[PDB]
């Protein structure tokens, strides 16, 4: 694989063999040649280009990559300027404004200063045809992606998991609660953000429990 991080590669790079994994790679490639696929390849692993494995300390979960043009490039919850903040990435922002003292919006909605900090913006699947929204779902991505979250489930240390919604909940739902800090909530979206989202402080409360383990905070205001 391209485009891939190489410290990642280093740890990951087994999925690369597995037949769910080359199986997934033909769909994929078939995918691309009938039809427009979001992101385009070299934005599919944006999550492995922006910062270090190692330097990872908060991992957001997301479902499906955006289906619009320009829109997804790799990580959950972002879009590429001119792209306007979507309506879960507003509440988001608003979140932010009360719980973060010093948060200014940016914008836009491009999420790469979070994830240079070590915020890994994770989408479960991570392609999706053009203006069909879940179309490569179950098709290997989801293997992948848990193979990924159990691999730092497994080897990190005091990693702050946001699991906002029902898909990301019963996706890091075997997260060691112990060995790791999970925080869940409602998902930012309008449909059911005034379910616990606004008020969950969850950007100032990873921040507090990073500092406590020694960890460097998320400086959430540096987009």
């Amino acid at each position: 694989m391209e485009f891939f991080g190489e410290s990642w590669k280093k740890h990951l790079s087994g999925e690369f063999g597995k037949p769910y994994f080359i199986k997934l790679m033909g769909f994929v490639a078939e995918e691309r040649k009938h039809y427009t696929v979001y992101p385009p390849p070299h934005q599919v692993f944006t999550w492995t280009q922006m910062c270090d494995i190692k330097d990872v300390k908060v991992v957001i979960l997301g479902q499906d990559p955006y289906h619009g043009p320009n829109q997804a490039h790799g990580l959950c919850f972002s879009v590429q300027r001119p792209v306007p903040p979507p309506p879960s990435l507003v509440n988001i922002y608003k979140e932010l404004s009360t719980d973060i003292e010093d948060f200014v919006h940016p914008g836009h909605g491009d999420l790469s200063g979070w994830a240079k900090q070590g915020v890994l913006l994770l989408n479960a699947v991570l392609t999706v045809r053009a203006h069909q929204a879940n179309s490569h779902k179950e098709r290997g991505w989801e293997q992948f992606t848990d193979a990924v979250v159990s691999w730092l489930n497994q080897n990190s240390n005091g990693l702050v998991f946001l699991l906002w919604g029902s898909y990301a909940q019963k996706k890091g739902s075997a997260i060691d609660r112990k060995r790791h800090h999970v925080l869940q909530t409602a998902h930012p979206s309008p449909l059911s953000v005034y379910r616990g989202f606004f008020g969950c402080r969850h950007f100032s409360k990873t921040n507090e429990l990073l500092q406590k383990s020694g960890k460097k905070p998320i400086d959430w205001k540096e987009l």
